[PDB]
C-alpha cells in the first residue's frame, strides 16, 4: 500500500501520462476493478474496460494537455489529492480546465478509485 | 440558501479559507452542520460536531500565528461538493513554516459543511 511519498510520485505519473496521451499506460494504472467519478457528482465508471473508453475518447482525438499547479497532498492511507490544469481545443476556442483528482490506491498500488472535482466553472478561454 | 450551486460553493469554500486566515473561530464552526464531521488530516480519525469541531480549531488557531490563502481555484460540481488547494503558514520547530493542503468538502441542502477532508502530510511541509 503505497505510502505518502509512493502516492506523490504515483499521482504524478498519472499526470505524465495524461499529458503526453498514453491511453494505454494509464489504464494499466488502474485497478482492473477500479471505479472512476468524473466528473464527481456523475454516475461513476467501472472497471478496466469503460475505464479505457473514458480515456480514449478524452485524449485520443489528441491536443489535450496536462499539468499539475500545486504539489500533491498524499496522506498515509495511500490517497491523496493533486490540482491541476487541462488544456484542450474546443470547437476553436483555447481553453483551460482546472481540477482536482482525489485517488484511492490498493495494496498493490494501483488505483482503486478516482474522484475528479470541476464543473464548468472551472473552465476558461486561455491561450496554452 | 438550499444546496449550494456550484459558484455557491466556490464561494463558501474561499470564505471558510479567509475566516481560518484571520482566526474568527466563532463563524467558522458555524459554516459546519450541527454534525458535521472533520477528518484533517486525512485518514485520522473523524471528529464529529459542532463542539469536538470548535475544539479542533480552538487548538489549531488559536495560537494566533497561523495564516492561509488559496493557492489556486475552488472546483466545484454540481452536487453541492468542492476541493480547494492552498497553503497555510504557521511555526514548526521555531521557524516560519508552509504546509500545502487540499479541503475537499460536501455542503448540504441548507449550505453548511456536512464533512470536511483535509489532505495533507509531512510530504507537504516546508520551511
Ligand atoms: C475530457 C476532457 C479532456 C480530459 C479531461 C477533462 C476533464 C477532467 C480530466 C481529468 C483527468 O484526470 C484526465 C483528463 C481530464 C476534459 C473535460 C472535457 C474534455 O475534453
Ligand atoms: C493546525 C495547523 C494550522 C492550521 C491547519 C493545518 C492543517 C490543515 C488545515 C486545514 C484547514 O482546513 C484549516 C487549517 C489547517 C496545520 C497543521 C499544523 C498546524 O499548525
Amino acid at each position: 500500500l503505497p505510502t505518502a511519498q509512493e502516492v506523490q510520485g504515483l499521482m504524478a505519473r498519472y499526470i505524465e501520462l495524461v499529458d503526453v496521451g498514453d491511453i494505454e499506460a494509464i489504464v494499466q494504472m488502474y485497478a482492473d476493478d477500479a471505479t472512476v467519478e468524473n466528473p464527481f457528482g456523475q454516475p461513476p465508471i467501472h472497471g478496466r474496460e469503460q475505464i479505457a473508453a473514458f480515456y480514449r475518447q478524452g485524449l485520443g482525438g489528441g491536443k489535450v494537455r496536462a499539468c499539475l499547479t500545486g504539489p500533491v497532498r498524499a496522506s498515509h492511507n495511500g490517497c491523496g489529492a493533486m490540482p491541476f490544469r487541462v488544456e484542450m481545443v474546443w470547437n476553436g476556442q483555447p481553453c483551460a480546465l482546472d481540477v482536482i483528482n482525489v485517488m484511492r490506491f490498493d495494496e498493490h498500488g494501483r488505483i482503486q478509485t478516482m474522484q475528479a472535482y470541476w464543473s464548468e466553472v472551472n473552465l476558461s478561454v486561455r491561450e496554452p
